[PDB]
């Protein structure tokens, strides 16, 4: 394929290689042709690069699942499609279950297969996903690194940028945090990072004046958002620097998505991101988990109706170029 990078702002959603996945209040997320989803997407996640069978080995790899009735060829199609339209796709690396136990010696097998993938489908780049289990397993955090090193270079020596993202889950990012050799191994290389600001319960942060200010909380969901991403963009209350232009917001798609998360009031979000834009910090965008919960249905099976690119494509699109 061609490498298809993205120089302004993103709203990344990760796209389910399976189809059918049961939600967290018992929704359902359909597998999705790459053609139907929402063109606001800008970067689709391809979710997941994994280990299938042990007895292929270590090196994971990624396989379209054949109960999505889309033969390999009009997959690659599509992803040219997307890439015609200014869209990146990328291979997201990990997920649940995903066996990924590396060792060191393994990251140029890694590199090699990431760059057959990508020459392959006409991936854009890749994604860090990691499981809890995965992030400090076997060689992991060495291994990752270091074949995304010779990955980017690869690209970089015919003028291409392979990206690089990250999905951690938020409270890895705290000083020292279990995700911080990847930030660190792979500043320069890594395009934004996406963190996960769901499924972690009431895990938040401490603001004097306003207290305790939890993942969970919907009363206090503007706060939650800039104060995390405050902390984050400046290294300061303990999280690790990811610089603004370089972060975007993860979020549930609905309720279904995640067990917790959820934005019920876009206006917080909309707040919280013209604060940070106003103290000179714009963040890059948003992410969700995931396109095909956005077009999932409820229990009753009412359709979600795209209604988080609603809430936050025009929002996000609409603002200035990073720089
Ligand atoms: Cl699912
Ligand atoms: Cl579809
Ligand atoms: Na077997
Ligand atoms: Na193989
Ligand atoms: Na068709
Ligand atoms: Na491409
Ligand atoms: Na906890
Ligand atoms: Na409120
Ligand atoms: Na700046
Ligand atoms: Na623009």
């Amino acid at each position: 394929g061609t490498i298809t990078s993205q120089d302004d702002n993103v709203v990344v959603g990760y796209w389910h290689n399976w189809c059918d996945g049961r939600g967290y209040q018992g929704g359902n997320a359909p597998c999705v042709e790459l053609k139907t989803v929402n063109p606001q997407y800008n970067v689709v996640n391809i979710s997941f690069m994994k280990v299938y069978d042990i007895a292929e080995g270590r090196i994971p790899t990624f396989k379209l699942d054949p109960t999505i009735a889309l033969s390999e060829a009009e997959f690659i199609a599509q992803i040219d499609t997307l890439n015609s339209q200014g869209r990146s796709v990328l291979i997201a690396l990990g997920g649940a279950d995903a066996h990924i136990e590396l060792t060191r010696g393994d990251e140029d097998a890694l590199a090699a297969e990431i760059i057959r993938l990508t020459d392959l489908y006409g991936f854009d780049g890749l994604d860090i996903d990691l499981e809890q289990a995965a992030i400090t397993a076997k060689d992991n955090q060495f291994v990752i690194p270091a074949a995304l090193k010779m990955v980017k270079e690869h690209y970089r020596k015919t003028g291409d940028n392979f990206m690089i993202t990250m999905a951690p889950e938020f409270p890895y990012l705290t000083a020292n945090g279990a995700y911080t050799p990847y930030l660190t191994e792979l500043d320069g290389y890594y395009d934004f990072i996406n963190p996960q600001f769901y499924n972690q319960g009431g895990d938040g942060l401490w603001i004097e004046g306003v207290g305790w200010i939890a993942q969970n909380n919907d009363a206090l969901k503007e706060e939650f958002i800039y104060y995390i991403a405050d902390s984050l963009i400046n290294g300061t209350r303990n999280y690790h620097k990811i610089p603004h232009d370089k972060l975007v917001f993860g979020l549930p798609s609905n309720i279904d998505a995640a067990a917790t998360g959820y934005i019920q009031d876009p206006q917080d979000l909309y707040k919280a991101f013209d604060r940070l834009k106003a103290q000179g910090q714009p963040l890059r965008g948003v992410m969700t988990w995931s396109v095909n919960w956005d077009m999932g249905t409820d229990a009753a099976n009412n359709s979600y109706n795209q209604q988080f690119i609603k809430d936050y494509g025009n929002f996000i699109h609409n603002q200035l170029p990073p720089v």
